[PDB]
C-alpha cells in the first residue's frame, strides 16, 4: 500500500516524505533540484533525497522532469548512479506536483579526492577505469553524459565510483575561468559539428591527466584561450578535420590560426607511466571519428590488472523517442506520474 508520509520543513519548502527515511538534512545543490542526506530504516542505507524544484512549470521543465526519471530508471550498473527509490505524496494524477529521487548517498567527489595533490599509478588505473566501465554502459544505451567532470564523480572509502548527472549548463556558468568547461571537448565548446558519445572521452581524457600530474589540464581563461591550450597539445587540425567543421563560421575561425604540430606526451607527462601516455594520445584526439571508445579503452594494456570481458556488462536497449515528442504540459506530466508509479525497487 501507500506508506505514511510525513512533513518536515527542509531549506525552504516543506518536504512530505515516507516515515522510512528519517534524520533528514540539506546536503547541497543538485540538477534541477536541492539535495538531503537522510537515514533510510528499510534498508539500511544512508541516501541522498532530492525534491525536484518546479518539476512541471513549462513544457521544458515537464520534459527535463521526465527525461530525468526515464534516464534514472534505467540505468543498473556499478559505477553508475542508480535509482533507489521515487515518490510523490499525492494520491492522484490530479493532486500530482512533487516528484522526489532517492539515490547513494556519496562520500565525496573526485575533486576532494585530488586536492592539488598527484595520486599514484595504481590509483589513476583503478579510477579510470570504473569511470571507462560506466562509460561503456551508459553509451551502449546510446546515451551521451556530455558533461562529464571530477565533481560528477563520487567515490566511496575503498575508492570505488560511481558517474553522477549523465544525460541533462547556461552561457554564463560556461564563461571564464570556470571548471565547468574545462573538461569540454572543442567540437561541444565552440559547437563546431554535430557531435556523438566521444565527447565524454576527451572529458576522461582531461580528467585522466589531471589525476597525473594533479593540475588542470586545459585551465582557459575564456572559450578561445582554452582553444589556444588545446590546440598547442594536440595540434592545429588538418584539412581532414576541418571539411568535417559544418559550422562555416568556426571553420573559418580555425584557419587564421599558425599552424601548430601535435606536442610529444612524454615530454608532457614527465616520470607517467608509458602506458597511460598512450592511452592519453588516444584519447585526447581532435577529430572525434578517431577517438578511442569505451569498450576499445578497456582493452588497453594501461587496465591489464583489471580488466574483463566478462565483467563489463552492456545496458537494456533504451527507448528515447520521446526527445523528438512534442507535448503538452499536463502530457508529459501524466508519462512522468505513470514512471512515478510503475517504479520497482532494486535487489
Ligand atoms: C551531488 N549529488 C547529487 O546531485 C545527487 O543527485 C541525485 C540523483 C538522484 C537522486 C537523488 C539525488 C546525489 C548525490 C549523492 N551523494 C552525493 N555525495 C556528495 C557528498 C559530498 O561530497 C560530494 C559527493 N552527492 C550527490
Amino acid at each position: 500500500e501507500r506508506p505514511t508520509f510525513y512533513r518536515q520543513e527542509l531549506n525552504k519548502t516543506i518536504w512530505e516524505v515516507p516515515e522510512r527515511y528519517q534524520n533528514l538534512s540539506p546536503v547541497g545543490s543538485g540538477a534541477y533540484g536541492s539535495v538531503c542526506a537522510a537515514f533510510d530504516t528499510k534498508t539500511g542505507l544512508r541516501v541522498a533525497v532530492k525534491k525536484l524544484s518546479r518539476p512541471f512549470q513549462s513544457i521544458i521543465h515537464a520534459k527535463r522532469t521526465y527525461r530525468e526519471l526515464r534516464l534514472l530508471k534505467h540505468m543498473k550498473h556499478e559505477n553508475v548512479i542508480g535509482l533507489l527509490d521515487v515518490f510523490t505524496p499525492a494520491r492522484s494524477l490530479e493532486e500530482f506536483n512533487d516528484v522526489y529521487l532517492v539515490t547513494h548517498l556519496m562520500g565525496a567527489d573526485l575533486n576532494n579526492i585530488v586536492k592539488c595533490q598527484k595520486l599514484t599509478d595504481d590509483h589513476v588505473q583503478f579510477l579510470i577505469y570504473q569511470i571507462l566501465r560506466g562509460l561503456k554502459y551508459i553509451h551502449s544505451a546510446d546515451i551521451i553524459h556530455r558533461d562529464l567532470k571530477p565533481s560528477n564523480l563520487a567515490v566511496n572509502e575503498d575508492c570505488e565510483l560511481k558517474i553522477l548527472d549523465f544525460g541533462l549548463h547556461t552561457d554564463d556558468e560556461m564563461t571564464g575561468y570556470v571548471a565547468t568547461r574545462w573538461y569540454r571537448a572543442p567540437e561541444i565548446m565552440l559547437n563546431w559539428m554535430h557531435y556523438n558519445q566521444t565527447v565524454d572521452i576527451w572529458s576522461v581524457g582531461c580528467i585522466m591527466a589531471e589525476l597525473l600530474t594533479g593540475r588542470t589540464l586545459f585551465p582557459g581563461t575564456d572559450h578561445i584561450d582554452q582553444l589556444k591550450l588545446i590546440l598547442r597539445l594536440v595540434g592545429t587540425p588538418g584539412a581532414e578535420l576541418l571539411k568535417k567543421i559544418s559550422s562555416e563560421s568556426a571553420r573559418n575561425y580555425i584557419q587564421s590560426l599558425t599552424q601548430m604540430p601535435k606536442m610529444n606526451f612524454a615530454n608532457v607527462f614527465i616520470g607517467a607511466n608509458p602506458l597511460a601516455v598512450d592511452l592519453l594520445e588516444k584519447m585526447l584526439v581532435l577529430d572525434s571519428d578517431k577517438r578511442i571508445t569505451a569498450a576499445q579503452a578497456l582493452a588497453h594494456a594501461y587496465f591489464a590488472q583489471y580488466h574483463d570481458p566478462d565483467d563489463e556488462p552492456v545496458a537494456d536497449p533504451y527507448d528515447q523517442s520521446f526527445e523528438s515528442r512534442d507535448l503538452l504540459i499536463d502530457e508529459w506530466k501524466s508519462l512522468t506520474y505513470d514512471e512515478v508509479i510503475s517504479f520497482v525497487p532494486p535487489p
